[PDB]
């Protein structure tokens, strides 16, 4: 979009990129193209390498206590850029643009992405937790090697974001009925339940169509509508942990032998669900405002499995119905369907 | 498709058109191009007029007689006679067709616009001796003074729809399930082959199943549903299952079923059924189930007419710890004939 700029503290090694996002679709992840700026002089027998990085931090910084950092590299891969030995490959336009502006000391390099990464989600920390950091983050490090035996003067790192977006076609209409029955009832208790599309935008609303035919003598208390955040954490262990977003209730409740069918809106925010503890955000570039994490699609039928943050949504339906031992007792029925919460294509 | 013609009663107005069908691309609608052949000396001073029809029609004849509803839809008309100057941007089909004929052709073009549908009838019962129903489109070409019937000639036309070159991502619907006294869920999964199948092609169902609960999975039960949507005066649905499979296996409490079965749509198993929704026919031919309605996104105008659209339905009944629970999730797919 804009290209943008980092020099090392011994002003060695300038490293140049077109975008801070890159975007995973299904099919293929687009490739970290940019140019590498050396001084000569600087540089005389040396290596020059750059690298591109995948991390798992979890960072914890407690006022006159302790500072524990912990980092698990879930991928990196680097390849060499100095000395040049003969022509490089297949450039690309921005590539192209930046040798032939910045001059003959500028030299191009291409990271690429494998099938098996995450994007770049954050964990949020409760008012309880001052110093404590979690997520998902990814890295480009260029550095020099004199040989003559990884000096810190000579790297210069620069953070980058994996980022998916809304599909061009959208998924089937999102949709589950079912039939209920009790202790001896022969009459059954329906639910169907409807949203208007597949994918949702952030601060988008979603309009939940449900449709309860109570034909039994059972009273229907309450029927809530709740956005579930279903997060994900894969690295030794898979771990799955749900939260609830947003949340409505009717103010109506269904007779015995009576239908409803009412469309509840939904909105999802952060603005409504700061200060808790472990929701799943959209990564940051350096310190923004941010939204609700973006819903992760994986490539199907891949060998290795996607370690990191993974982030899914679902609606859920709870109805409370009078069960046994009278109308002072209750018990609960539910279902779960499932969508996508996504950024729009630019 | 060849070249066609129909005469007029008394002989005054010859319509010729170049083909029948006229395809539906989603963006643009295939034009109806044709020349019209008169006779100076029957036409001497009248008005000729070529006429474009979409029109939802009903019959009824002999219970306890004649009922007849129409409505048309879309209406549009052109003059050809007597010419006003030149005609405007001809086709291939016209050029040729005035020459090989003579001086007394004369072209039109009638245009459709994005808001309507396709040319769908509904098949009637046995019972049903007098009884028909469906959308068809029509062209006329016809003399006036006052419009003599005599003079008038009618052809009927088809507006049909093939299956496009971009198909659709992967149909996939998911759903879970809690019941009354476990807390423990029942997830259901569906995924189908293709987004777009041929009349006559199988349809590859894959249900998964992976059950939490204490409740056993008794049978597993897919559907093919013909969902038809009448629009008229308001939006009207009735949905009716054309194929039907089931599986023999059962689904235990704790366990995992993934299980792929194969269903294949068709009116040869689907006739003497009333209501089921059909592709127009030229003259009493021999049709197939109605193909999947495709509609221009962000149009202002309302569709009316008969819609047609299909969806696979697996239900799972779900024995207790009286009568089975019931539990089903809906994926939608186009069936279409393919392109020429």
């Amino acid at each position: 979009h804009v290209i943008f700029k980092k020099i090392s503290r011994d002003k060695s090694v300038t490293i140049y990129l077109g975008k801070r996002d890159y975007i995973d679709h299904v099919e293929r992840v687009e490739p970290v193209d940019g140019v590498v700026l050396v001084d000569p002089e600087l540089v005389k027998g040396k290596r020059v390498y750059v690298s591109l990085t995948c991390a798992f931090r979890y960072g914890q910084e407690d006022i006159d206590v302790m500072g524990l950092s912990f980092r698990r590299d879930l991928y990196f891969s680097q390849v060499q850029v100095f000395p040049p030995v003969g022509a490089s490959g297949a450039t690309t336009r921005l590539q192209e643009s930046l040798i032939k502006k910045l001059g003959a000391n500028t030299y191009p390099f291409l990271l690429t992405f494998p099938d098996y990464l995450p994007c770049s989600v954050m964990l949020q920390p409760a008012p309880q937790d001052v110093g404590k950091s979690c997520g998902v983050d990814f890295e480009i490090k260029a550095f020099a090697t004199h040989s003559t035996d990884i000096p810190k003067k000579s790297s210069v790192r620069l953070l980058i974001r994996k980022v998916q977006h809304a599909p061009r076609d959208m998924g089937p209409q999102p949709r589950a009925e079912a039939s209920w029955q009790f202790f001896m009832s022969d009459k059954p208790l329906r639910l169907a339940v409807s949203l208007s599309k597949e994918i949702y935008y952030h601060g988008e609303p979603i309009p939940v169509t449900v449709a309860v035919t109570n034909s039994t003598e059972k009273t229907v208390k309450k029927i809530k509508v709740l956005v579930e955040q279903v997060t994900n954490v894969v690295l030794y262990s898979s771990d799955y942990y749900i939260k609830t977003v947003a949340a409505e209730e009717a103010q109506e409740k269904v007779p015995p032998n009576s239908s409803l069918t009412k469309t509840l809106t939904l909105v999802p925010l952060l603005a409504n669900n700061r200060e808790r503890r472990g929701i799943a955000l959209d990564g940051k570039i350096k310190h923004e405002d941010t939204n609700l994490a973006s819903s992760t699609i994986i490539k199907e039928g891949i060998d290795k499995t996607v370690m990191g943050i993974l982030v899914s949504y679902q609606i859920k339906v709870k109805l409370t119905v009078s069960g046994l031992l009278g109308e002072l007792t209750s018990s609960e029925v539910a279902t779960e369907v499932p969508f996508r919460l996504m950024h729009p294509q630019p």
